[PDB]
């Protein structure tokens, strides 16, 4: 069945966001999981178990450096939240490495028909 | 006995509106609740004491995402004051969660007749 014990776990708003970090040191990371964590749950109003951080353990190379990038995989927002999120992300990150840097962040739809916790979906 | 000692009970401006706030975070609410009351009770000239406010605290279940919805239980306005009570509402609101969140606003009709205060009927 559905799972009608966790606080307003099917509301539009919460988009389950996963933040996967890509191409940025580990310890940048480990300083901005707290912060990001603090700021986005208010920002969103979304329960701070809502959001999930990921450190990928890849290695990259591209002409003229790589540059870090969050992928954000989600259930959507409206293109205004979308893009406070992405300014939220983008100053905590600059904090730690320079407000110059030049970090991208993608959003990465998922269906909630596709999603489903302990199987059923959203 | 009727109440003849508070002002303007009986006009019927004074629709007596409990807005009921369901699929709502709590700390959305909260933060709506005292500019709502300033907003309505302006715009409806009615005294602040006139309205009632609740967060209903249960489970929902939508595909596609639940909404968030007030309902106003009242006795009635003229429906060009009601659409205006609904944008009021759903504009502070955007404020909280999105321009472009969609809420639903509902309206319930309670007749005077029906609703004892103290025992006596409006």
């Amino acid at each position: 069945g559905v799972d009608l014990g966790t606080e307003n776990l099917y509301f539009s708003s919460n988009a389950m966001p996963h933040l996967r970090f890509r191409a940025v040191e580990a310890h940048i990371v480990e300083s901005l999981v707290p912060t990001l964590l603090n700021e986005l749950s208010s920002l969103l109003s979304t329960a701070r178990n809502a959001f999930t951080f990921e450190l990928i353990n890849t290695q990259y190379f591209a002409e003229g450096g790589v540059y870090p990038m969050v992928e954000v995989l989600w259930f959507g927002r409206e293109q205004q939240t979308q893009d406070q999120i992405a300014q939220v992300i983008t100053d905590q990150i600059r904090q730690l490495l320079g407000a110059d840097s030049h970090l991208a962040v993608v959003f990465i739809p998922l269906q909630r028909t596709a999603y489903y916790l302990d199987g059923q979906h959203f």
